[PDB]
């Protein structure tokens, strides 16, 4: 204890430290870190002083000593960075999959050692503090992040803004220290939300025994009938030892914010920990936590495989990871995604980190599902290396010879097992016998697989797009991942009093609606003296101007105010009066704050002064490319709209300005300007960035740019003015254009071959390849599954190399068509091999109209023995506990219907089944996890990488036994009348009747700009005759402490031992799509009764700061 307070006062003090960035265009360089313990973030002063640098602990997963680390990789051979591990430490902080890292180099071995030691109880503390610490420290941290921490004292606008960053808005406008500021949010909180129905509840207080009738009344809380432990519960909330030493009470406000904070979490906590009594069933009882390609951070096809995500997922609980193995450089295997983009990491480096931390989670079994496809010495390489590194670690033999049934999780704590196929004995072969030339269409069966590049027809730059050849097919996918500068310059305003009054209307709005000081002011060019300046600053509530002379004399400028001091730039002109005062009008005055210019839109490509929505509209319509827009000027005054295309469909919203901000629905910007430079790098409308800004030029110059025999249409006739130029008619084809900047273009005409002709005198018949693909009747399951875009038919295609490229890409084909004139696509590759590799494949694939095992790594398999498929042994004897079958997500749903459930039910009771996405999934989607788990599959392998609904569920179910990874299958399903399709098969099981109402939230977080406007969505997940889904309405414009109307909910389900409670918060945006915002979800027979808090989680299921909703939930039978 004493050492806990020593430590932390010591990192509040300071460390240097070199710092590995994450990014490698950034070299090394060093700075100064400390713990800030009032808000408990890890800040990096950049020298001693100025903050440059955090890191909230919260985050913090993992503090790793050594140099671990991608970043530390980067330089591992370069001798100017080639640190020392004893120097190196890092730390693993985020909320997300693939986590944040800091590569950190001390000096002293008990540097990194205090560091390490104090982070972890730092970590720790932090992530169990009582609420009351958490929202204190959050207030700390929203304060320490404007004007105040220097001031001392924020304004009364940064306090509008702040809020609005955590997601409320004030009505209209109505400076401030720490403390006012904490008060204004505790009394917000309150009086936001002092409309929800609570029964039980001018700052009154609640006391013990008012408390005690609460937890007993109203929470079922029975433990509350002993007076004493309510009063340690209250103290063990409020956690001020002040107000301790007399009885404990609680304000009415603070009763409030108790009913929202994790100390009253509708969730039974004591489900948090491992019940080794539910342990000591066979394996195959269990729901086993289970990642498919657990090397992958990304999709199936490009993205890199990183032994973080090894760690990432058995620190999540994760007990069945997955390896595939390919022969390496070095005779020790690689892996990766075989067939694909994916980068390869080393099998050393897999099983070290699956060595480090296989049991950090849990003590329970770990299953390594080997896709092998080594050559038999690389085989024996990974034999010899399991049983050296993995040690006892490793499972060589059964553990009961005379068994009838796999062991339990008990029997085999702190085991690794190896599941790869196995020998027969005294054979060289697996006695494999399945034959299905049922070959599903995915990349691991197809031609060839690469990143292609695709001309984009409307600012014809070129974008990556995924690339599949099959024996009859190319499927490609969507595209793949001096004084002129200042704020105080305006240029020329206007040419006579026009620019005056101009100049006059800008810095008089500025400084009425801003309440700006006298002396703030703006340049612009003299409209009376030629190449000379005005200046205009605020006095008195007068605009005043005086003359800036300009002289070119004498070779070098010379700026000044008349009568007064010369100066070499009109930036240190400025600079000067800024500082100390000038003289003009026979007044003195010091400039202050620059005016910024406010219609800096007018001169961008996208903005139109006049324009209605039907010539929007036929403008954006000639763009084939979603993200095609263009802002227009209204007719009513300070009002403009986006026009933008997203589904071939034109799109508007208005945008307002008021004063000298801009806003769109609730969104906030400084102007136009900024608005449409926000959304060129964030979604606007669902995934749909504003990519290309639509004029004139931009429309002229659409899908232009073919190359392969080429026709263009002669506009005029034209007789040859010498002898290589071409005749021609009005309305001529002229075929084969060789096209050229400089006015002259090459081409067939009448029997002259190649001769050339005036550019302009012709226009480009229409490619139909840049016209969007028809997508309504696309292959749902080609090999690119969701993120197909086009498919080709090869046969019906020909295929051309350009030996000159186009457009800087060296390696350019052109597919075309012949059968359809001037279609044509040029497709570039990154090297002249791939050019090659690709080119042959395709004309070849036209030209088309029609495993060993090593004995060592074998003898390591002693369950989870891979078998073919055989659904007659079920229920005989003929059925080997030891053996289990993989089931692809489509063969899986043969199985787990209404036909075919119980019997597989009735295998999974005594074998293991693995299910695994389908090879189409390309996105590292994932498959409803649910229909498995209901008929009794205990290795059901999701993408851990992907924070959709199935991972949610995933994180839910394994929830119960704090994350050890096996949860007991319930007696009711191992019963052989179970039937997951007939609920009259579970007898008089009691069910359970939910009735829950949405009071409240808090602490909602945001998506972009704008202020959400919430709703929630309660569901229950079982069997399909328990599942369904309900929602409240939206409330509008708050994300900090909404609060819903009355809607009373039912939910009735039958089976309580397969069923979750789910809660998701969507916002309502304003084109009236419904975005994710937060989720909770809880397997059933965890829940607690009465008002209970909701603590809400991200979509990666990681805990949000503070927020969550108040519901009011009751469950039938009582208790
Ligand atoms: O890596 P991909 O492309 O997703 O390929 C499938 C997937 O990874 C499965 O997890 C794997 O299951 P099993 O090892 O459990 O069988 C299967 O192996 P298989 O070809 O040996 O059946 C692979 O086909
Ligand atoms: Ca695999
Ligand atoms: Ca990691």
């Amino acid at each position: 204890q004493a050492e806990v307070l020593h430590l932390c006062r010591s990192l509040e003090v300071g460390t240097v430290m070199t710092l590995f960035y994450s990014k490698k265009s950034q070299r090394p360089e060093r700075k100064t870190f400390q713990v800030k313990l009032e808000t408990r973030q890890i800040t990096w002063s950049r020298g001693a002083d100025k903050i440059e640098g955090s890191i909230d602990i919260r985050e913090i997963k993992e503090i790793r000593p050594g140099k671990t680390s991608r970043d530390f990789d980067r330089y591992q051979e370069d001798p100017a960075f080639r640190p020392d591990q004893s120097h190196c430490f890092v730390i693993l902080y985020g909320m997300e999959f693939r986590l944040k890292t800091l590569s950190l180099q001390a000096t002293s071995e008990d540097e990194v050692n205090m560091w390490i030691k104090g982070l972890t109880w730092l970590m720790e503390d932090t992530l169990q503090a009582a609420t009351p610490l958490q929202i204190e420290r959050w207030l700390r941290k929203q304060f320490y992040s404007v004007d105040r921490n220097r001031e001392d004292r924020i304004s009364a606008k940064d306090l509008k803004n702040m809020l609005s960053q955590v997601n409320y808005r004030v009505p209209n406008m109505r400076d401030i220290t720490y403390g006012q500021f904490a008060q204004l949010y505790r009394s917000l909180m309150y009086s936001a939300q002092k409309t929800m129905d609570l029964p039980f509840l001018e700052l009154c207080q609640v006391s013990l025994s008012e408390f005690q009738q609460f937890l007993l009344e109203y929470q079922g809380e029975l433990w509350a009938v002993d007076r004493l432990q309510v009063q340690e519960f209250m103290l063990s909330f409020l956690r001020d030892p002040l107000r301790e030493i007399e009885e404990p009470y609680f304000f009415l406000d603070e009763l409030v914010t108790f009913l929202f904070s994790k100390e009253n979490s509708v969730w039974n906590s004591q489900l948090d920990a491992v019940c080794p009594e539910t342990m000591n069933n066979p394996l195959s009882h269990y729901w086993i936590s289970s990642s498919h390609n657990t090397y992958l951070t990304g999709d199936q096809f490009s993205s890199e495989s990183s032994l973080e995500a090894y760690a990432r997922c058995l620190r999540m609980g994760c007990r069945c990871i997955e390896l595939d193995c390919w022969d390496g450089p070095d005779g020790m295997p690689v892996i990766y995604h075989g067939h694909t983009l994916t980068t390869k990491i080393k099998f050393s480096d897999v099983l070290h980190t699956i060595k480090e931390h296989a049991f950090v989670a849990s003590e329970y079994p770990v299953i390594l599902s080997i896709e092998d496809h080594c050559s038999i010495a690389q085989q024996r390489n990974m034999a010899q290396h399991f049983r050296k590194v993995l040690g006892d670690t490793l499972l060589t033999k059964p553990v009961d010879i005379a068994a009838d049934g796999l062991p339990s999780p008990n029997q085999l704590k702190r085991k690794i097992l190896i599941k790869h196929k196995k020998l027969a004995e005294g054979s060289a072969y697996e006695e494999v016998p399945t034959s299905v030339m049922y070959s599903e269409n995915d990349i691991s069966n197809s031609i060839k697989n690469g990143i292609l590049y695709l001309e984009d027809p409307v600012n014809h730059e070129w974008y990556p797009h995924y690339f599949v050849l099959t024996s009859s097919k190319i499927y490609y996918s969507e595209e793949t991942s001096l004084h002129s500068s200042e704020k105080w310059f305006h240029g020329k305003l206007g040419a006579g009093r026009d620019g005056r009054h101009i100049a006059e209307r800008l810095l008089t709005e500025y400084c009425i609606e801003t309440g700006a000081p006298d002396g703030s002011f703006l340049v612009r060019e003299s409209e009376t003296f030629v190449g000379d300046y005005t200046l205009s600053f605020w006095r008195n509530g007068k605009v005043q101007h005086c003359r800036i002379h300009s002289r070119q004399d004498a070779g070098t400028p010379k700026f000044f105010l008349t009568d007064n001091l010369v100066f070499d730039s009109l930036y240190d002109l400025i600079t000067h009066y800024q500082q100390v005062p000038l003289r003009c009008n026979e007044f003195e005055m010091r400039l202050s704050e620059p005016v910024p210019q406010t219609n800096a839109h007018e001169s961008k490509e996208w903005y139109h002064a006049s324009l209605t929505r039907a010539q929007a509209e036929h403008m954006l319509m000639r763009v084939p490319r979603d993200g095609a827009f263009l802002v227009r000027k209204r007719n009513e005054p300070n009002s403009y709209a986006i026009s933008f295309r997203a589904e071939g469909k034109i799109k508007h919203c208005r945008v307002q300005q008021e004063g000298q901000t801009v806003m769109l629905g609730n969104s906030e910007f400084d102007s136009l300007v900024d608005l449409i430079s926000y959304y060129e790098k964030h979604p606007l409308y669902r995934k749909m960035k504003l990519r290309y800004p639509i004029n004139e030029e931009a429309l002229e110059k659409i899908g232009s740019g073919s190359t392969f025999k080429c026709a263009v249409k002669a506009l005029f006739d034209y007789k040859a003015q010498r002898e290589d130029e071409l005749t021609f008619t009005k309305s001529a084809i002229i075929q084969n254009v060789e096209k050229q900047d400089g006015g002259w273009w090459r081409g067939d005409y009448g029997g002259k071959k190649q001769l050339w002709f005036p550019s302009n005198y012709v226009e480009e018949m229409i490619n139909p390849a840049i016209l969007e693909p028809e997508r309504e009747h696309l292959d749902e399951n080609s090999p690119l599954g969701d993120l197909l875009r086009g498919v080709l038919d090869v046969p019906a295609c020909q295929i051309a190399i350009r030996p000159e490229g186009k457009n800087n890409r060296l390696f350019v084909f052109s597919i075309s068509m012949p059968s359809v004139a001037q279609w044509s696509l040029d497709v570039a590759a990154d090297s002249q091999e791939e050019l090659q590799d690709w080119v042959k494949k395709i004309r070849e694939v036209a030209q088309t109209a029609d495993k060993k095992i090593a004995l060592e790594l074998s003898e390591l398999v002693v369950y989870c023995r891979p078998v073919p498929f055989d659904e007659e042994k079920i229920g005989t004897e003929r059925a080997c506990y030891r053996d289990m079958s993989s089931f692809p997500e489509t063969k899986a749903e043969k199985y787990v219907n209404k036909a075919k459930g119980k019997k597989f039910l009735q295998y999974n009771r005594l074998q293991l089944s693995r299910i695994y996405p389908k090879g189409q999934r390309l996105d590292s989607s994932n498959y409803d996890p649910l229909p498995m788990w209901i008929c009794g599959s205990q290795l059901v392998a999701l993408n851990f990488q992907t924070p959709d609904k199935p991972m949610q569920m995933n994180q839910a179910l394994f929830m119960a036994g704090g994350h050890c990874g096996y949860v007991l299958q319930p007696s009711t399903m191992r019963d052989e009348a179970f039937d997951p399709f007939d609920k009259s098969s579970l007898r008089g099981l009691e069910p359970c009747v939910i009735c829950i109402e949405v009071l409240g939230a808090r602490h909602l977080p945001k998506n972009g700009r704008g202020i959400v406007c919430p709703f929630v969505e309660i569901e229950v997940a079982g069997a399909e005759y328990d599942s369904t889904k309900q929602k409240t309405e939206f409330v509008v414009d708050n994300g900090l402490n909404p609060v819903w109307p009355a809607k009373p909910f039912h939910f009735q389900i039958s089976n309580p031992e397969f069923a979750f409670l789910r809660f998701v918060v969507y916002e309502e945006d304003m084109f009236s799509d419904q975005n994710f915002l937060a989720q909770a979800t809880f397997p059933v027979k965890g829940l607690k009764t009465g008002y209970r808090a909701v603590p809400l989680k991200n979509n990666y299921s990681e805990d949000l700061e503070l927020a969550s909703l108040l519901i009011k939930i009751d469950i039938f039978p009582a208790k």
